[PDB]
């Protein structure tokens, strides 16, 4: 049950995704979002077919220069913030969630099956990607973060 | 000491559909929690303009959740029959034949409905796997789990709908 | 793998405390959920909303974060009565400004109610796992009972945002 489970997350959170991408967006951003609905894509094919992998190095390197490109254009948070402001900023706050969630049972996964590292390390990142986006949205629509 | 009064279920449980009290963390009880929230992602779907076929099969789909959850709320109880799947069945027919075949892969999203009938597709999918949970603890007849597998199906197709309808 | 490692990489994830747990822990779930439902709460906020509503639910948010706190910080408590006292306070200020349920309801009407919904099954969910996480760990009785008075608030909600919509709920 914990591959179905995982599978099942990550689809889920594929679909938030698709309905953040259904919002006026920022174009680099929704052509970040857009690839990841790729990898979410491979990533749940890999979760799923034993023997096959999909998500590499490469696509971590992807992750991780997003989120240098992002956190350069926002000064570094100095008091807590909640999920919401914009609707795009929300929603993506709910993606970033659902993220979470999926990577749960990813973790869950590899505890008990022989699972490589890269799965649970591309949602790691992408949960914070979501964080940032959230920020930048929220910046885009010309507001702030709730604090 | 808390000075607050308590309320029904502050203690971490929840009645079910007889005199019977059980902890909220029961697989029973998560099965009654995912078809609810199944059941709300449909009434956001329904608050975005569709097609009147669509809302009217999903506005039937939202009783027939309610009933699914309150079979699942009496243990020796049964109010999906196979009437319903049959419902389910003649949608699936109904729907797949307005659409064009599906020859490539295709991600969650597009149109706003399109995309919230995705949500509500893996939200479907996810209530299915906490009914098969329940089955694994306790004795269940499968129109449950038998209902959710057909309407994540049509969830699927019906998202492929609204996106032609919503261009 | 070439690339560099980042915290959370090896699959935990750290609490107030300093320790780290891995990311399936029940713990980590109550908090997630927690976290998750002060998420759909934002997206509710996003939505044209009463005034007096958007405040209360503006609340309930800082709460949330507070009682994520509460299950993620050792030797911290954060909900108290006070926090009880506001929700029983706004389930009775709204219940008494709409009619008797006579008959159940479906998840729907307009969108903010409709929103509203998956907010009370989501907190619902959030029970669930707090209550999971009690069972085998210590846990102060607020939380549970701050979420089990918050997803009756969020069901009362939706049907003041379905008045004010000028709609009505779904039988």
């Amino acid at each position: 049950d914990a591959r179905i489970a995982a599978i099942g997350d990550v689809d889920e959170l594929n679909s938030q995704i698709g309905v953040l991408l259904a919002e006026p967006l920022p174009d680099d951003v929704r052509a970040a979002l857009s690839a990841i609905q790729h990898d979410l894509f491979d990533l749940g094919g890999e979760l799923c077919i034993p023997g096959h992998a999909a998500i590499t190095d490469a696509h971590l390197a992807r992750l991780d220069g997003w989120l240098a490109h992002y956190n350069g254009q926002l000064p570094p948070l100095e008091e807590f913030i909640l999920p919401g402001g914009a609707r795009g900023a929300a929603l993506a706050h709910v993606c970033r969630t659902v993220c979470r969630r999926a990577e749960r049972s990813i973790v869950a996964l590899g505890a008990s099956e022989p699972l490589n590292a890269a799965p649970r390390r591309y949602v790691n990142r992408l949960s914070d990607l979501l964080f940032v986006l959230a920020r930048v949205l929220n910046r885009a629509a010309g507001g702030a973060d709730v604090l």
